[PDB]
């Protein structure tokens, strides 16, 4: 998976919203509780360039929160979530005002993406750079959310 | 010109989507449905045998002509039509189930082949067709799926 080259995490800060998700596994995504069905809600790059998310996911019936700080590498866009190096994040590209399309990555191979928008709106100009972006990628199932679940925790 | 005798036999769901995420986001979701067999009647209704994952059972839903070619009806209420959007009767076949009760209207889409291997060029047809519809949620089976009928 090629990830994108001179990525500025100073410049993605922000909140976001998960407007459409792929993985490469149907359970990955399928269920309202399933393991990569998560949305992002903020951006928090740290000064020495680790990137915090601020996730949401559906767990016991309650939209649940959850901090995951994604470590620097030698590779600018490419953060690990463990010690194990097991589990990394992958961000493909952004233009930092309006879009930024991610992956999680498994390699223990299991893969989940996501377009964000920074506004809770259906951008076209963005889904059609996701589908660019996933077309050498083996994935399985899609979603994308409508403006009114953008907005609710959970995607409700 | 859709000919209902060439439809016949054997097929897999090789892909599926919807225009709401709840119609597919589970086995037990009601557009979660695998086409087995296609038998055309002789009075050139489309009989559809399908298998539904509950707790595999079987269902029979016979798509009745209308006056509208590749247009069938399932019930006697008009809610519920088949679309059959494209077939090269030998490799694959799209179609779309449509309800247009209130309140908002439903729509769910397949890709089927004639066999449980997947194919990259009906994927592309499939795609393309799905691109001027309001799609949330669409899936795609391994051959491994393909094999397992309901299981997946
Ligand atoms: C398989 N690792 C944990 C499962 C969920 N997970 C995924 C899913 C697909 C690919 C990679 C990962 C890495 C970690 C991660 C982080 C946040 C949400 C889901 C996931
Ligand atoms: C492996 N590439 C599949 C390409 C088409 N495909 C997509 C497209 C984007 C994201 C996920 C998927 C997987 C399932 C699927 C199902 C139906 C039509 C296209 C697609
Ligand atoms: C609303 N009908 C409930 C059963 C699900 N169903 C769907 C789903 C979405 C859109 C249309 C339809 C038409 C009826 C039908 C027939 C066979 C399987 C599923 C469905
Ligand atoms: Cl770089
Ligand atoms: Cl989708």
């Amino acid at each position: 998976t090629q990830t994108m080259k001179g990525l500025d995490i100073q410049k993605v800060a922000g909140t976001w919203y998960s407007l459409a998700m792929a993985a490469s596994d149907i359970s990955l995504l399928d269920a309202q509780s399933a393991p990569a069905r998560v949305y992002v809600e903020e951006l928090k790059p740290t000064p020495e360039g680790d990137l915090e998310f601020l996730l949401q996911k559906w767990e016991n019936g309650e939209c649940a929160q959850k901090k995951i700080i994604a470590e620097k590498t030698k590779i600018p866009a490419v953060f690990k979530i463990d010690a194990l190096n097991e589990n990394k994040v992958l961000v493909l590209d952004t233009d930092y005002k309006k879009y930024l399309l991610f992956c999680w990555e498994n390699s223990a191979q299991s893969l989940a993406c996501q377009c964000l928008v920074r506004t809770p709106e259906v951008d076209d100009e963005a889904l059609e750079k996701f589908d660019k972006a996933l077309k050498a990628l083996p994935m399985h199932i899609r979603l994308s959310f409508n403006p009114t679940q953008l907005e609710e925790q959970c995607h409700i």
